[PDB]
């Protein structure tokens, strides 16, 4: 399929025990796709003091889309330096490692896979 229901837990970003996918665009990008599809990745509400706070390079859910079953549609952007890698609306959050982490809501998206 070229979409895929998901539900991401959203972490405070305080709690993040990994607060990255890698050291390169392609690689968190990479990584991002590995996680999404097993089932290991949470979303980090981006606020002011949020992002200094995770590594770069950076990747987005971002809307594709104006919701099928309750899940927005998002794709993947990546950021480094100031320079994002893909084009898409608003940022949902960042993605990062989910590794056991306690949520404090879940977002439900369908990812352009």
């Amino acid at each position: 399929k070229t979409h895929v229901q998901l539900s991401l837990p959203v972490l405070q970003v305080r709690d993040v025990l990994v607060r990255g996918f890698g050291d390169s665009v392609e690689e968190v990008l990479s990584e991002a796709r590995q996680h999404l599809k097993d089932g290991t990745c949470g979303l980090v509400e981006v606020e002011k003091g949020v992002l200094p706070q995770l590594e770069q390079p950076y990747v987005f859910i971002k809307r594709s889309d104006a919701a099928p079953h309750g899940h927005v549609m998002v794709e993947l952007v990546a950021e480094l330096e100031g320079i994002q890698y893909g084009r898409s609306g608003e940022t949902l959050g960042v993605l990062v490692p989910h590794v056991g982490e306690i949520p404090v809501a879940y977002r439900k998206v369908l990812l352009r896979k």
